[PDB]
């Protein structure tokens, strides 16, 4: 059985500095740090660092004052920004540069009174985020997911409308929104194309050139996280039989059984380590030496404030 | 899905008559009225107050002269008393009676020159005002919110110590507290249990009997409700996922999605009408009929000053 090895896979610029954050802060401060939301959506990721300290909390409420307290890489409202500074608590925001580019736009699009329309899965959290940076009564912010959404959306002044995107959807179906939103309201704008970062778009060319040329797809990620399922979905599109797993421990003999070509790739908040026991669970089970796929070089990398270094 | 409702909920009496005092001095006298502090730590009465013309300041700086001053029901220590005095304003006290009843205690302990250990959340303004009722020099004043504040601290002389608490304390982790306190100080003096108020002990009790019942628990409060967070922890260590929200807006779907049973009750400073629409929102997201849980009765109300009878 042959392992083919995707390229660009798992860790991302956002997702680096973010575990990096939570990371130096313990270090510095020591334990315990309070973390609002899964610092990044990957269980490994997560329970390691609770198990190093670290406390994943779902609101501002539930932190004491005096604490330390992180926001999650997908980003925060204004309100729960505002929240967090006006309790006595020392805050790190870890929240990736390329969601705070989008909300930038989006409080831009608030301050002008104009409306905005959201492409993105109701619920995830960066979507709160997001749209959480519209305050403007006079205005709106709208979200879509499909172009259905976009044939059924109705606004105050479709001739005054911009447009932005969640950073980890599917390339594909997002041109399939936009292209909606451009025949409904020809006169909204927006970025060249999307608002989808490189490491998404990235693993997304990656993932389909592995496809075309092996039979299983599995994909380390957690069930929550976005880009991961993207991954995942875009493999299963082309035919190929794929699985979100969040470790080894994962694999099914049956999947692999009489397989001779299966392929591996990592969300962007999934570790290597995970992706490296992946490799010899499939090698303990049939498998040879993995052989990484020559792919798209990606050299951003985010710093952490230097107040955490 | 299910819903219930914690019974006592919302509006204490001392919240109720709060609100009352500076509903009922804009109508004697117009706006503005200047109240010091949010007059119940609660934005929906706050900001609809400040609507009809309430003027919500920190300092009594603040305070233009010749205006009408209302202290908060959270109540002031008597350094912010006697700036309200100095100055020429018309002052009418807002402060709970049962906050008084704490005052006054720690106001007889300075007197006696006898130190008092309050137990309480730092920063809080009923603690800054509770803390302000002493000021002799001779004595001592110390604030402690858990057994390890208790386990550092030392005093003057520990033969003549009185202890008092915030109102809206849990009343489990202050009986933690007070446990410490007569260990380390075996000859200090409160009251037979702790200073927590009838409501605050009552809806602690009711979201006790709430959350042994639904999955989720939404508690209608402001973040910076003491007693509502109260209600929210509690629930929160008995397993359940609690939410403190401010109204329905705040309810998001994954909270409830597939949930067959959830709780819903308010803080002391919360309208029943925030609790209305939480109900509407619920429904409309799969919940039915609302079911009143069986509850303690209540029968404490705080009359307005004759000065404000309309
Ligand atoms: C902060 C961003 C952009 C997401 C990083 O990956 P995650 O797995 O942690 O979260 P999602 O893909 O679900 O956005
Ligand atoms: C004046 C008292 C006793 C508190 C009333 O409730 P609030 O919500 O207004 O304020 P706290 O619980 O934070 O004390
Ligand atoms: S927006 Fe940021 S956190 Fe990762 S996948 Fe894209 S980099
Ligand atoms: S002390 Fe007073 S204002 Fe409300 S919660 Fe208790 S009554």
């Amino acid at each position: 059985m042959q392992i083919l090895l995707a390229n660009p896979r798992g860790f991302c610029a956002g997702v680096d500095r973010a575990i990096s954050i939570v990371e130096n802060a313990l270090a510095i401060y020591g334990a315990p740090i309070y973390v609002r939301h899964e610092v990044v959506h990957n269980r490994y990721v997560v329970d390691s660092l609770r198990e190093r300290g670290a406390i994943f909390i779902e609101q501002i409420s539930e932190v004491p004052d005096g604490a330390i307290l992180i926001f999650s890489a997908h980003g925060v409202s204004q309100a729960v920004r505002n929240e967090a500074k006006s309790r006595d608590l020392t805050v790190f925001d870890a929240t990736c540069p390329l969601v705070t580019k989008v909300h930038m736009e989006v409080a831009r699009a608030s301050r002008r009174g104009e409306e905005s329309i959201l492409i993105g899965h109701a619920g995830h959290p960066e979507v709160e985020g997001t749209m959480g940076q519209y305050s403007n009564p006079e205005g709106g912010m709208y979200l879509v997911e499909s172009p259905d959404d976009v044939w059924k959306l109705t606004v105050k002044n479709e001739e005054k409308l911009s447009f932005m995107t969640q950073t980890t959807l599917s390339v594909d179906d997002t041109s399939d929104v936009i292209d909606a939103l451009r025949k409904r309201f020809p006169k909204i704008v927006g970025p060249r194309k999307d608002d989808i970062c490189y490491a998404t778009t990235n693993r997304q060319e990656a993932v389909r050139a592995l496809a075309e040329q092996a039979e299983v797809v599995l994909v380390v990620g957690s069930k929550n996280s976005s880009n991961s399922n993207r991954l995942a979905e875009l493999a299963q599109r082309m035919g190929k039989r794929a699985f979100l797993i969040d470790d080894a421990k994962d694999i099914q003999e049956e999947w692999v059984k009489e397989v001779k070509c299966v392929g591996v790739t990592a969300g962007a908040s999934a570790p290597d380590i995970l992706v490296q026991n992946v490799v010899a669970r499939l090698q303990q089970l049939g498998g040879g030496e993995a052989i990484p796929l020559e792919g798209r070089e990606e050299n951003i990398v985010f710093e952490v404030p230097k107040e955490l270094r």
